[PDB]
């Protein structure tokens, strides 16, 4: 009772779950890559490239298949990009292990040198990545440029990266970390796309209390209130309207519902308000402006209140909305994400959201790598002439971690229409003694290209965390022998 | 009516359910062992390379299989480490016994062998065993480092050892045993495994008028309620707790507003609605009992505990309800990245400090990675060499048998299991070593003493007279009858 | 309807039942016997060797095997010891039986030879058995001895078959009868097997109810309370204490609680006192230091409490217990058997309960004979020469019934590992014209030995009973040719 | 071990001792057989596996 399999009947188990969902998302990969629809039980639909959104909501129920699936989902919580590529690689060291396993090398010496080989691997990756200086802004807009590529080259525009840039290296806490939550992404409709600007404002969607209040304030000292401003028919208001001006705050922003008496006092004074905004708009204008929020009027302070650089109700695209924005030296940045369609809007809003991870990841380590299966090609060379210099049976564990590097080369081929065994051997001697680490396969051009020359660069997070996650997973796979499922 | 196997088909019935069991945990053995993942009724997962938490916790049925879960039961509850070792055992033993019942060599005569043998092998690993001085604080770290080592290279590291010796050398109460219940463990968060210094009731004060952490405080448990209306009732429960002398007072039930009030006003802290598991906790760390009458609280119910503090630790604010000076209780802060982690390094800490403990009461270890199965099992065929009759083939098979964990070493290992078993034997003949043994990393027979690698005698000598009591019961079985 | 045999079909029908059960408890006879583990409807597990404790809680429904439930079940409530011999015995009466119906021989001309028989067989074990009179305590400890051996060597100790005699000889009606009831066994913890002691006494599992009370008093009177001394706050109990001091009881055993206000003035007094003792134990007390269960303090006699030699409060095996003991003269004693587990101690229980049995035989009867299947040979070469003198065709079945009795020694033989057929040929030579008697097999040693000078003995209520009760049971069922069954 | 033992220089002499066990120099050994045992080997194996790898189609009468 109830479920086991015996020594060779439960490592093929293992090894053979692991590798058909590998093949599920080895086709997505690449700019001539595929998309995948997923229908589940409710009849939803949805079409996504992402390898990892894929494995998360689509139904899996084999056991070993289920924790392969902790790789992306930790290769999206560390780095963003790369999904694709951290499952692969797992596939393909299964595989390469399968075929010592049949030969009677034991996985204590196959785990011995798979072990032992990304510890190379990771201390020659630095040597081979190359540094740019935390605001080399030129390169910063090519690393940038690098992550929109391969969503889409329409999406990949020379206005679009130079925005991106501005905004990552000004919300940088010197010294000297990225904080991704600084970055404020707002999702609104327009003919857009190209009119998408870089803002210094939450975007409220709403409008004043009181068309008696002015349209535009100057320097808001913006009071967030949690609280309710509320009442009856006898003024008992003008105690909350003075205590808000008593800290000196002419714009207010009120999560809760502000009462009809206080609407007039607050028009009185001057002071612009608006009533039952979002939950998560207001958790947005505390981090921007600097402020506070605040769940009693009774204490209200004037050190809780933010500071904005432009607060205007523009009815831009038809929609009377409240401009916060601009800031001579903001810590938090909003990015107006603008399209035609919701759907557009929403693709556009998660392309940014590579494209910010890798500038952070930029400035946070100092380091790039070349892609397009370029450095895949420098590593797995030099992992080959490091097993020569060691000695037993775990120099074929080696052997076969180094030779399993080469799928992410031999996988850009099968999705561009070119030969994977022809274009494997051409990269390959173009590696050989001292030129050219930066050597690749351009899928548009066809030919072996320089990829340093041609704009095809990723940071190193990109490859080291996916070979570390793919390496201690299969690790741990390759020492299980015995299953017991119940139920 | 129901089930009835004969003869034959009730002795190979009973003893395939023994082996069967045997090979699920026999490549969990060894530096370079398995791990296995369990999947019950509710679809919980976990995963573990301990044998005994792999037995217990699955899906069992077959009443041979069951009699066999009570070897590694009272391993754990003994010894602690050795429970895959005493489980593989038991199925060669039952291995080595069918080809002696195939021969038709009577069950009684195999009985005969299988006690003697084990009488000897007992009065063979007193000679075999080194002493080691109970402050040997050299050694000592050795014996910590050598079981750290086994669940993880990586859990082993040199600083670690040395904190662990130094907590069970004070916690001796001379003279001279060791209290396993002195040492207290916690488990809290923080990027730490390296941050590890040398009861956690998840709860605050009931009022924020009560002071924060005492020196030498005594604590009363109490079960029943401190409860009442709105007329000064609880001036006799507070005055009743102040009468016995305690300070620090845990309630598992409510305890009221208008007792609050007048606990702080005397200076007595308190805690309202603590966990069933905690207080029993509480009450075996600092020596309390748990009252269940306000009238009958007595001053000699109450725990003594060295530190109780209101810490912020994590974030939380938690009672921390240790500590000491010159100490004899000691508080482990076990710590870690996620809690997970956190458990698995509370649990290899577990190891550690038995064997050091044991280390201490005994002054006795043995060299491990299968070095002292092979000189016992030389000295025992020789043994047999003196023995008249049809039980000698029993004593024979019995020392042929304590040669399957050096072979499944090798086995989980990638060596050949066939050529070291060679290798090994040959270095234990004559003198030299009874120290030699398989070093699983190195691949080369090594002598065991050098290289650190040493488990208390308790470990061999529980492991082999509790799969021996119970091979020598199964072998007595011919009738089996299963109703249902 | 419903269900009915024809003669032959019928006759086969019960002879096989009950053979088929015997065979069940067939290994389980011997010193080198094997056990039986029982697992019923509600999973319900345990472990024994014991025959009859095998028969009564297993699931059997067969007709004929449930008459066979009733020899076992007379020879633990007559004898106690012999249970296994008494069924084995009974299959093999049933083997030699169809053998003979088999060869048309009639089932009354075998039920005339099997009668005559064992009416010979009773007055031939006359003859045979050994004198050992009711007070030969050397001959006693053998026969206490005995009684141990065969569930187990090492259970056989010197000094615990000294203890049992002393205790069955004191529990002696003059004259002269035993009583098995007299002996009270307790169940209890702690390391012992070898602390097991002989008590004049009870072991009470409590403490004093107050530090300030005595710990070691001589010449005690006991008041056995079972009302309660309780109260308030106002000395309400001056009164209650006076009582117990105006009977002059120094010790005071309560089954329900004693009052905080009553444990004073009780210490103030120097009286002991012990709160909540278990009803069982109060019963434990009441008769065996001579005292009365007493419900209402108020009448409180000097006439009613009980008198033992020696109170303390000793700190054995850690657990601090009362211990009452020291009776001069006692026609009741207690057994505080002893152990490691409770699964331990159930089975020295039950091991004491056989011992108990054989020596209060020998004290009611007089006499006892060679164990080990010595006087099975014996009996069965001085009834195949009494079968010499018998004219007709129930020669037969009296040589049948003397051929069966060689079944015992044979099967001692089987559970040995020796060979059945060579050592059933050198016992039966060893008996022929005048020695031995007394020669049996030790399956320790292998050789045939002397039974006398082993000491290997066994009462003589263990041999007859069960070949009359076998005898009787066999002859009855030698007499059924119709079946009839219902539903 | 016999393949990480040729690599730089030495020894090209490397080869295995099946009674020994351990990696030896076959030079010492006296272990050595003539040039043509080995080219005609390579060159007829050569030849043989070129023409059975140019064959497409199979015709087999009878
Ligand atoms: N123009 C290009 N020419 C060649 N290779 C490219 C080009 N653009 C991107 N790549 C490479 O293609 C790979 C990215 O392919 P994708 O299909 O986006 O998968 P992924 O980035 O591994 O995972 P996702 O994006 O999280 S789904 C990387 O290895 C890039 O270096
Ligand atoms: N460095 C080492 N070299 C060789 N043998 C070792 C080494 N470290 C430990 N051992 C041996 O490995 C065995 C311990 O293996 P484990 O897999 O931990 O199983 P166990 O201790 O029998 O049971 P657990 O730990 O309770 S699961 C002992 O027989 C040790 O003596
Ligand atoms: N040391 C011994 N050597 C030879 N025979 C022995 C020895 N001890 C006991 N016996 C015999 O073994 C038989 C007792 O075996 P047991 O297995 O205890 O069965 P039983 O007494 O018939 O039934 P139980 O005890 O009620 S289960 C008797 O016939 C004894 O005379």
């Amino acid at each position: 009772n109830m479920k086991r399999y015996m020594g060779r009947d439960a490592q093929r188990m293992n090894i053979l779950a692991g590798r058909i969902i590998a093949e599920t998302v080895r086709s997505t990969l690449g700019p001539k890559g595929m998309d995948k629809m997923l229908v589940d039980d409710l009849g939803d639909v949805v079409v996504t490239n992402d390898g990892v959104t894929i494995l998360r909501e689509m139904s899996v129920e084999h056991p070993a298949a289920k924790m392969l699936i902790e790789v992306a989902k930790t290769q999206e919580k560390e780095v963003g990009d790369g999904t694709t590529t951290a499952v692969v690689v797992a596939g393909e060291l299964l595989r390469k292990a399968e075929e010592l396993l049949d030969q009677n090398v034991h996985p204590t010496i196959v785990v011995k040198g798979y072990q032992a080989a990304a510890q190379k691997a990771q201390e020659l990756l630095k040597t081979i990545a190359c540094e740019v200086g935390a605001q080399d802004k030129e390169i910063l807009t090519k690393i940038a440029m690098t992550s929109i590529t391969g969503k889409g080259a329409e999406k990949a525009k020379e206005k679009l990266a130079e925005i991106i840039v501005e905004a990552v290296s000004a919300v940088v806490d010197d010294e000297g970390k990225v904080d991704k939550d600084l970055i404020k992404i707002e999702k609104k409709s327009g003919a857009s796309i190209d009119d998408t600007e870089l803002i210094k404002g939450v975007l409220v969607d709403k409008e004043r209390v009181s068309a008696q209040m002015p349209k535009k304030v100057t320097d808001a000292k913006i009071a967030l209130l949690n609280c309710a401003i509320e009442e009856t028919a006898s003024e008992m208001l003008k105690d909350m309207v003075a205590e808000i001006k008593a800290s000196g705050a002419n714009v207010l922003f009120c999560q809760k519902g502000i009462d009809d008496l206080a609407q007039h006092y607050l028009a009185k004074e001057g002071i612009v308000a608006a009533r039952r905004v979002k939950k998560s708009d207001m958790e947005k204008l505390a981090k921007a402006t600097g402020a506070n929020v605040i769940t009693n009027i009774k204490d209200l302070s004037a050190q809780d209140l933010g500071d904005a650089g432009l607060v205007e109700e523009r009815k831009i695209s038809g929609d009377s909305m409240i401009f916060v924005e601009e800031c001579k030296h903001p810590k938090a940045v909003t990015m107006l994400i603008r399209g035609t369609t919701e759907h557009v809007i929403e693709e556009v809003a998660r392309a940014v959201d590579d494209a910010v991870g890798v500038v952070g990841c930029t400035i946070e380590d100092g380091r790039i790598v070349s892609g397009g299966g370029s450095t895949e090609v420098e590593l797995s060379m030099k992992l080959r002439e490091y097993a020569e210099g060691i000695s037993g049976r775990e120099q074929l564990a080696v052997r076969a971690f180094a030779d399993a590097l080469e799928v992410i080369p031999r996988t850009l081929a099968e999705n561009a229409g070119l030969d994977a065994i022809e274009i494997l051997v051409k990269v390959r001697a173009a590696h050989a003694s001292n030129g050219n680490k930066c050597a690749g396969l351009n899928v548009f051009t066809g030919a072996v290209e320089d990829m340093c020359e041609n704009g095809v660069v990723e940071p190193l997070r990109v490859k080291t965390q996916a070979i570390q996650s793919a390496a201690e997973s299969t690790e741990m796979l390759l020492r299980i022998d015995d299953v017991i499922a119940a139920e």
